[PDB]
């Protein structure tokens, strides 16, 4: 299983299928498939946890990749078995997903909390808890509620892209210290980010 805060499962949340594929509700699979690539962490289909998942060596800790492949609401009916079959605890998990609470290019490293309002979130939380650490993508708000899923389901104009790829490959540069354990120090070095 997996052994105290040395980060040992890192999630990726979205959606299946080339069309939802450059959508903002994707912003944690940006992340997750950037990091297997920088690592060399092949992301194979993994039918029995209803996801694409993978395992390899990052910096010298055995480290597994997840992409639930179940639509966004119905994550964790991926994350839930996968983590418990693997004996992840939650404290070993980290979650990347979008996040409506803040501007693109904005990403912070969290620890607990609620699923604010996150689809994906709140299909995961009820069952683990809310000990996992997140890896929140700011993506913007549309504004108001009944336009949430426009929102998500859009694929951003070029500055804001730019802006979140920034912010997502400083947080692939922190990974490290992830699965070394250092959250603290992770944290601190992932929320300073500034684009510009
Ligand atoms: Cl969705
Ligand atoms: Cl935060
Ligand atoms: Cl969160």
């Amino acid at each position: 299983g997996s052994h105290m805060s040395n980060i040992s499962l890192i999630v990726g949340l979205g959606n299946p299928g080339s069309e939802y594929a450059q959508t903002r509700h994707n912003a944690g699979f940006w992340f997750v498939e950037q990091l297997a690539d920088k690592y060399g962490i092949t992301l194979k289909n993994d039918p029995k946890f209803h996801g694409i998942s993978g395992r390899g060596n990052i910096e010298g800790h055995d480290v597994r990749l997840l992409l639930p492949m179940t639509y966004m609401n119905r994550s964790g009916q991926s994350v839930v078995p996968f983590s418990k079959f693997y004996q992840i605890a939650p404290e070993a998990i980290l979650i990347a997903h979008d996040e409506l609470d803040m501007n693109p290019g904005v990403i912070r490293l969290k620890t607990g909390g609620g699923h604010g309002g996150h689809n994906g979130l709140r299909d995961i939380v009820p069952h683990i808890g809310p000990n996992f650490h997140r890896l929140r993508i700011g993506i913007g708000h549309p504004g108001s509620k009944e336009r949430v899923s426009g929102h998500v389901l859009g694929k951003a104009p070029s500055n804001e892209q730019s802006l979140m790829d920034g912010a997502i490959d400083h947080a692939l540069s922190k990974v490290k210290l992830l699965v070394q354990g250092q959250v603290p120090q992770a944290m601190n070095q992932i929320n300073a980010y500034k684009p510009a």
